[PDB]
This record gives structure tokens, C-alpha cells and sequence, in this order.
């Protein structure tokens, strides 16, 4: 229904990241922690690194306790290096219970702290499947709803502002909403459409369509899941398969065509520019994702606009983006300029994934990011990847 008091408790960018304050120990110790569903660790920088004004500090705590175990989590983006142990845990702008949770206190990382983000450290809301050192370790999400009575729900408004924010007004924005334990209806326009959880390790989902400017994409389904596809927070861009990312910039080129873009600009390197107001968002496709549905032999259709896959730069007064879409040989990853189309829904208790058009989507007067069906779809299962 209505949780005011966790709508707009987010904050930061597709490039940054979106973060929610907690506390962790006693006395509690605020701290700005990363939306990850991408991930299953609570990971926190635990002693002093030249990007963090602020760290975990253990010795300070009185609920503190060791599990005397280390763990080492080594990504393609950062790689960090920490020491678990359990203590108490609350999210002042969310449900008004305190839990004790695992929390991997980092001691050590590399390209991990990103400078100016804001965040100090990571919450993995995905399975335990993925959870490191194995899935013994209890994520966050876990133990709050195995102590509490929060339902086994998130759900999450990521708001892109549509134009760059500079340092001073990313930390006085709001970015959004995590709303614990329940559906906010403000955060919303239309209907909720749901998607089946594949497997319960990433938040994995099929797709089974893929559109450009209602052209269709005609590739063996099997290609847009190749090896999965995944719904996460913790990346920036909307990343697609090799073959489904060569095929989709061959197709948003032809239907951009009337404006020559460097190579650069598609290999998601080098900004454009357009003078201040003028960029030409009708010369832009935009790109729909079919998804298996509920009832069998139905799928339901995410539209997303320009204004969602080019991603707002500082470059001068001009307005200026990167291309955020990009290739992938890990799968299909609707990341943050996805996300920032839609409300999205974790329902884990009913193993589902639910989506709706964003209240704070950015458009213009001609079109908006959409949400419809059903279609007949058939042999659905056979666009899964084994
Ligand atoms: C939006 C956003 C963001 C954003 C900005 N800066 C750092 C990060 C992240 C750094 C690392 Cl390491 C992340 C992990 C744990 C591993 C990974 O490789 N992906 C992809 C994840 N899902 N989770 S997210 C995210």
C-alpha cells in the first residue's frame, strides 16, 4: 500500500550507484551502503582507504562478534578482501526492526571504493547460492526476514534525474526508493506485471522477445539468455550477450541513421553533445524486452525510451551522454538505466519478478517507458539457457 516512511530513502546515480543509509553496532555506526541484487554479501569497508571518510570500526562495537574467518571476493570490476563476523543491524529510513547479520569487514581492496560515490559498502540482496566463501554464509535479506515479520519482499525505484548532477547536488537529490517488506503504490503508474524467478541464485529471468522500435530482433530466444539474464542493481548499463549487443547496435544505428555517431560513442567510450535542449531524442529508437509471464504460453512486453539508455555526462552548457547499453559474456544484465524505466518488485516469497512504469521515469511530451500485455508466446521454457 503505503511506506512513507522508506519512499525516497535512496540516493546516488547509474554510474555511482544507489545507496541506502544503515547503522551497523552498538553504539550504531552510520554508514551509505550500495543497492546490490547483483550480489549476496554484506561487505563494509572496515579501516581507512583515501576513498572512504568513514569505515566499520569493530572495536567500537559492543555487539561486535567474530566469526574468525576470512574471505576473499575477487570481480572484474573490484576485488576485495575481508574478515566476517556478525553484528547488529538497522536501516534507519526502512522497517523499525534491528537484526544481527553477517557483515565481511574489509581490510583490504582494489578498485573496489570508487572515488566521490558516496557509499562505504555493499548490500547483496540476491540468494545465498552466490553468497561467498559458499552459501553457509546468510545474506542480509535472510536473517531480516528469518528474526522479524518483514514479508520476504523488496522492491525498488531507482530515479535517473534525466541531466547530470554535480557532487554538491548528488548528495541533496533523492534517487529513489527501496521499500522493504512491501509494494509502494506512489512509485508507479499502470499495472504490475510479473516475470518467474528462473532459479534463486542472481535474480535470473527469461527473456523471450527483443524489439527495436517494434522491429523485431528475430533471434533464436535462446541468444537474449545466453548463458542467463539477470536484473541488478549493481550494474550501471543495460549489458547484452555478444551476438544479441552486435545485432541491437546494428538495429538502434538504422533507426538512428539520419545522425552519423563516431565508434567511440557505441562502444559506450565517448560522449556526444547537443546544444543545451536539443537533443534529438525522436531520432532514437525505443528498445522492448519480452518477458515469460505468469500464466503459461504468455509474456508481457518493458518498453524503454532514449532518455533511459543514454546516460547524462558533464562534458559547457551543452547536454551531453554516453551510450549505456554494452556487450556482455556473462549474459543479459538489465542494470541501473533499465531499472531507472521501472518500479521493479522482488517478490522472493512468490519467486517472481514484478514491473511497472516509473513515477519518476524520465520522457518527453511524445513517448513514455511502458509496461503491457499479454501476448501469446509460445514454447517459452525452450529460450532458457542449459
Ligand atoms: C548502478 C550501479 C553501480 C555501481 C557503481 N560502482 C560500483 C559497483 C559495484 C562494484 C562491485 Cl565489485 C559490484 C559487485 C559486487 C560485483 C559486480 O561486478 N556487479 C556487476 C555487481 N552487481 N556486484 S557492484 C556498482
Amino acid at each position: 500500500g503505503s511506506f512513507v516512511e522508506m519512499v525516497d530513502n535512496l540516493r546516488g546515480k547509474s554510474g555511482q550507484g544507489y545507496y541506502v543509509e544503515m547503522t551497523v553496532g552498538s553504539p550504531p555506526q552510520t554508514l551509505n551502503i550500495l543497492v546490490d541484487t547483483g550480489s549476496s554479501n554484506f561487505a563494509v569497508g572496515a579501516a581507512p582507504h583515501p576513498f572512504l571518510h568513514r569505515y566499520y570500526q569493530r572495536q567500537l562495537s559492543s555487539t561486535y562478534r567474530d566469526l574468525r574467518k576470512g574471505v576473499y571476493v575477487p570481480y572484474t570490476q573490484g576485488k576485495w578482501e575481508g574478515e566476517l563476523g556478525t553484528d547488529l543491524v538497522s536501516i534507519p529510513h526502512g522497517p523499525n526492526v534491528t537484526v544481527r547479520a553477517n557483515i565481511a569487514a574489509i581490510t583490504e581492496s582494489d578498485k573496489f571504493f570508487i572515488n566521490g560515490s558516496n557509499w562505504e559498502g555493499i548490500l547483496g540482496l540476491a540468494y545465498a547460492e552466490i553468497a561467498r566463501p559458499d552459501d553457509s554464509l546468510e545474506p542480509f535479506f535472510d536473517s531480516l526476514v528469518k528474526q522479524t515479520h518483514v514479508p520476504n519482499l523488496f522492491s525498488l525505484q531507482l530515479c535517473g534525474a534525466g541531466f547530470p548532477l554535480n557532487q554538491s547536488e548528488v548528495l541533496a537529490s533523492v534517487g529513489g526508493s527501496m521499500i522493504i517488506g512491501g509494494i509502494d503504490h506512489s512509485l508507479y503508474t499502470g499495472s504490475l506485471w510479473y516475470t518467474p524467478i528462473r532459479r534463486e541464485w542472481y535474480y535470473e529471468v527469461i527473456i523471450v522477445r527483443v524489439e527495436i522500435n517494434g522491429q523485431d530482433l528475430k533471434m533464436d530466444c535462446k541468444e537474449y539468455n545466453y548463458d542467463k539474464s539477470i536484473v541488478d542493481s549493481g550494474t550501471t548499463n543495460l549489458r547484452l550477450p555478444k551476438k544479441v549487443f552486435e545485432a541491437a547496435v546494428k538495429s538502434i544505428k538504422a533507426a538512428s541513421s539520419t545522425e552519423k555517431f563516431p565508434d567511440g560513442f557505441w562502444l559506450g567510450e565517448q560522449l556526444v553533445c547537443w546544444q543545451a535542449g536539443t537533443t534529438p531524442w525522436n531520432i532514437f529508437p525505443v528498445i522492448s524486452l519480452y518477458l515469460m509471464g505468469e500464466v503459461t504460453n504468455q509474456s508481457f512486453r518493458i518498453t524503454i525510451l532514449p532518455q533511459q539508455y543514454l546516460r547524462p555526462v558533464e562534458d559547457s552548457q551543452d547536454d551531453c551522454y554516453k551510450f549505456a547499453i554494452s556487450q556482455s559474456s556473462t549474459g543479459t544484465v538489465m542494470g541501473a538505466v533499465i531499472m531507472e524505466g521501472f518500479y521493479v518488485v522482488f517478490d522472493r516469497a512468490r519467486k517472481r519478478i514484478g514491473f511497472a512504469v516509473s513515477a519518476c521515469h524520465v520522457h518527453d511530451e511524445f513517448r513514455t517507458a511502458a509496461v503491457e500485455g499479454p501476448f501469446v508466446t509460445l514454447d517459452m521454457e525452450d529460450c532458457g539457457y542449459n
